[PDB]
């Protein structure tokens, strides 16, 4: 049905979008590009990457393209999603990276410039937010425009899910002790609003908002309104790892839990397990959304009463980017 | 007052004496037991990568070093039997080394000369101390007593509050904590703690302490009620402190936060902010631990709730000046 | 009679470590605006708080025009183009020019038009009148109207530099600092302008970076005019930095003949100071001087009649080349 | 011979059996010597903070790692004389630990039942070959051999190629390096290198390096022409070297890079790039050393020129390729 994608925003995600499609020989070609800058600046940052090293093909430019694999590509430089001419080149579908474009309204734009669908990879409003294999069966062949939610929101939702069904979350609180990202400032100064962003992020933990638990609601129902939640960005450059403590339906002990949370990660491309005594280096490059760790798991009662804490690690970066490839290969089967 | 001796100049050690002075402490630091020559911890002492300068002059000599001024005699006695604490009337040992975390490690030094220890870490079942929670409980019959950790000194003031203001039934709590000596600078062996072997700089790195699990030594009604990790990270030092608590009653954050500020009031040992502060702003505190009410947070369903607070501290500088608190008590019973 | 009121533009790490450093030393100089492109509160939070420095040492609070900073108050103002600053306001006099976006006497001089007196810029500026304080301070004089105190690495290359020249003379030489990460940099890899460095992630990784500061020298001690080039490899220090020299020297050396020279200009000299410490980046941090000599890192390697000398110079790129703008701003004040 | 045992399973040692399964060599490792058990050996193999996850199977038991299915012997002897190396027939000893870096030291693994060593340092006056430039030089009757630091491997082949094209007539170096193990992780004593002392990951830290000064060991001619140290910096690998030299002939920077461009040229040791690359960019590499034309810097006054030359190196796994280049060699004589 649907195989030629343009990508909005080859950044961290946009470019990494590029290499796990080519990683898993996909049939969906990347077939043009949108940024701020010149090709030879997106070839350079496509050929040396700081966190996963030198691109593994062959990579050229010419002033209006990138060169991939001996594959052509277009890249375009518009400002505005409405001038891309994705018609030119026949991108179906856009992968929506930039962080601009958070709205169906704003995703309306590329449909406009002529693509048939939209995958944002991020939080956007109150639209179909899939996380593979917890709710990508939501999605049918009338969607146009999906999100994918956070990386956090990847990590946390398998591990609820699995929870959910075994045991009833009643109410829970999460913390992710999470990478910085490019929203962060490199030395101490304004970044729009927000106080704590202005901070050097290499430098400092820095607590930071995120909707993943408040959200969750859009990806497993049930949960709607039950979970709240925050970051501490700390200096490493990827990989991170969510903590959740809830209130849960039933008495448990951990190895109870970590042996339904194997169950739900048997056979499960999304999520893994770990019983291992592994730190974030060892998660970046991951092939998972969300790699729940049983070392952690810790069950704190007081009579009648429980806290449990689970914790899973996530490549923030290629770990949420296999997810959002899953589910755009499903999306263009549509 | 009282002369002090002080084992394992190191981080906490040679940051004992750094407060002892900038307080201008009526203690007398006499002696100091290491590993190393005094020119080697004359060279540390003088140059601190995480606080700078020292503010007071530095020299060694081949047996002591000379501290703006002042003879203090340096040992190098790996077994602390051995430390000639007489020799300059050591009285009060402050034991930094992280090898004598237990009374009856640390009888060594009673057996050397000395007449009391404070143990600058968790040690085991004895009298263990947070400045402005629990230091009342010290009396003249006291020898050997502990600080606990910098994070029992940051976990302690805002589970007190808690628990007499609304009542903690449960609890859990992460500490995200600044790398310390005990990591590895590169992956390799780093003892039995498999985390504990990988590179400190690079990683976040799941990590066990005793905090929340002994807090009842601290806070006898909070035994066994809590329970928590710490996730270390590449910050040099500033760490933070979240506890996620089950409350006797139902709470507004406002409430919370208005609890918490009262009990920080004229406390010398545990600060307030409402200020979007980040870790290197409490680099150098003077306080065991700060409350932050900008992260307090309310999480409810029904008749459940969650209550997450959170409190920053310098486990090295901030979780020193409690250590120096106890000790000028501890010295004058 | 002198020029006392000063106006910052770009109230960033330079800029918010020089009212700082007015503060500490108890400068007659005041402050009395302050333009950038945020709301007084981000700059009261950011001028609180510092990662590099910790706590500002005097109380800040704001309103929705002003900061109070040790209960003065010092206008804020947020035009993106110099020449609407309102400098006239609160009668600013000299503006110390911190953005980066006005390095040149032609693009400065709008602060003129906004109706300041002088201009000191915090950088390189192309060929104008030029000051490290302590090198060539002697050639400020009362027409000056916009200075540049050039960069961190100038200050720290130059006192060294002059010490070897008057000392052995330099036929040629190359330089490399080693040198903290800054906000031209890029936190994570991505676009940063055309240099292609500059756009990786400067806490990650050793980025070789183009620097004018051997290659401009000239301006600052003009025997050395084209004699010097060089560059920096950037790297994940906060700030503290240190600058290599290699020379070729007018005359046969031993490493203690060029050290005792060095100790001899950085004799009662508040801009230059000397260690023979074993000292490392953190050290530096907070130097109240623009340049720090390093006695412990100097080598000569000679073969025959050829022979090349190292000298090394620390320096804190903040605070410590803040503290050299600060000299040069109170004499340009009084000129 | 091809049956190898492994002193110091460390940074080097690890990497050195991970290359050596990566290029399929028919050298066999059968035991490895370190200070620890098979379990932490088998983690720390698993899991790689700078390379990740080990690409083979790795199980142990109580004396032993089991690594792609092949049993590897584990011992634990803190003196190299002491290691049983004739239980699985040992035959080159790669010593990793840094302890036994001079032929009388490295000495004791022959006295334990080895035939040959190849020291992963410099280590004085002995034979010391940097692949490519001078592995020629390796002799049947050799014993005892270094392949010198991974700044010499970066620097060697950069100055052979700038000596036998222009001449050297002398010249000084720099290298801003990564940190490594012989740093520390928080300021405290460190033998007598004071600036090894100080917290590694926080600081640019002043080091000194052989590898200019012993230069004369692989290029005879360059010796006692080059002088040079290191600034350690805080990346947890890749580095990159700097030659500032005077040439025998007056040079354009095209002329240098077309010069350094023909050595690398069929050079699986010696790589070149004229692309903008930063430290990262070397982590994984297969080579001693990557030329980077990027940063060639003439400077020329009247008759006097300085030459800049500068190439990259993964000090951990770049190194690593041509310790094993080196070690393929050696095992055949
Ligand atoms: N980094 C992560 O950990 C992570 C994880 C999950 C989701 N996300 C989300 O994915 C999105 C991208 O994040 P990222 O880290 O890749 O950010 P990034 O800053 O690395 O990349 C953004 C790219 O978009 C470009 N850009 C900005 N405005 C643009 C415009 N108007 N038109 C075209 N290009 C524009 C920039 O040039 C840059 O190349 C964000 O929405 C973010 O929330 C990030
Ligand atoms: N964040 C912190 O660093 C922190 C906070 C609170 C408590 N503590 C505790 O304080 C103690 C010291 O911590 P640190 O961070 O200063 O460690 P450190 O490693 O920096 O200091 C230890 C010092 O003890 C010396 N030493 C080791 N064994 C010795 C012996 N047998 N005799 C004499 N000297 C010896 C070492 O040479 C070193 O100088 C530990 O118990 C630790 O748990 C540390
Ligand atoms: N950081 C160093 O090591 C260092 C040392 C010496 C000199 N310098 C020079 O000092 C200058 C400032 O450097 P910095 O590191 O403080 O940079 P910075 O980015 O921290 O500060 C720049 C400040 O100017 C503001 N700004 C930007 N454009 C503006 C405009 N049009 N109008 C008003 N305000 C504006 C920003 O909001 C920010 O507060 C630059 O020229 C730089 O090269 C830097
Ligand atoms: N890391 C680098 O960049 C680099 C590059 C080139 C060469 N080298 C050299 O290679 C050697 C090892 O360096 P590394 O970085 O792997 O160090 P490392 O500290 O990571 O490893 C040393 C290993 O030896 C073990 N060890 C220590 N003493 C021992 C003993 N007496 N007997 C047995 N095992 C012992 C340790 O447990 C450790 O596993 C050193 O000589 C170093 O100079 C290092
Ligand atoms: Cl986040
Ligand atoms: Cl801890
Ligand atoms: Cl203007
Ligand atoms: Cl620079
Ligand atoms: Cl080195």
């Amino acid at each position: 049905s649907m195989s030629k994608v343009g990508i909005n925003g080859f950044g961290r995600i946009g470019r990494l979008v590029l290499r796990r499609l080519l990683e898993v020989k996909s049939n969906i070609d990347v077939v043009a590009i949108n940024d701020l800058t010149s090709p030879k600046i997106l070839a350079y940052l496509l050929k040396h990457d700081s966190n996963y090293g030198p691109f593994p093909w062959s990579v050229d430019f010419t002033e209006d393209s990138l060169i991939v694999d001996g594959k052509s590509i277009a890249v375009y430089a518009e400002k505005e999603a409405k001038n891309i001419p994705w018609k030119a080149k026949g991108a179906e579908i856009i992968v929506e990276c930039t962080g601009f474009y958070t709205s169906a309204e704003k995703s309306q734009a590329h449909l406009d410039a002529g693509a048939k669908k939209v995958l944002i990879s991020a939080p956007a409003g109150e639209m179909k937010t899939i996380v593979y294999n917890v709710n990508d069966d939501t999605l049918d062949g009338n969607d146009t425009i999906v999100s994918v939610a956070s990386s956090t929101t990847n990590c946390l939702a398998p591990m609820a899910k699995a929870l959910h069904d075994s045991f009833g979350i009643e109410v829970g609180t999460m913390t992710t002790i999470h990478a910085y990202t490019g929203t962060q400032s490199l030395v101490d100064g304004p970044r729009g609003k927000d106080l704590r962003a202005s901070r050097a992020a290499a430098e400092n933990i820095i607590p930071h908002t995120t909707g993943a638990a408040k959200a969750i609601g859009l990806v497993i129902p049930e949960l709607s309104g039950k979970l709240k939640g925050h970051a501490q960005r700390v200096p490493v450059k990827t990989g991170s790892v969510t903590e959740l403590v809830s209130i849960l339906g039933k008495k448990v002990t951990a190895e109870e839990v970590n042996n339904a949370l194997k169950q739900a990660t048997t056979n499960n491309e999304s999520f893994g397990y770990t019983d291992e005594e592994i730190v974030s280096s060892d998660i970046i490059g991951s092939h998972f959304g969300s790699v729940f760790d049983a070392t952690q798991t810790e069950i704190t009662a007081v009579g009648d009463l429980q806290l449990v804490k689970t914790v899973a690690w996530y490549d923030n970066e290629y770990g949420f980017v296999t997810q959002l490839i899953r589910t755009l290969e499903k999306f263009a089967k549509l």
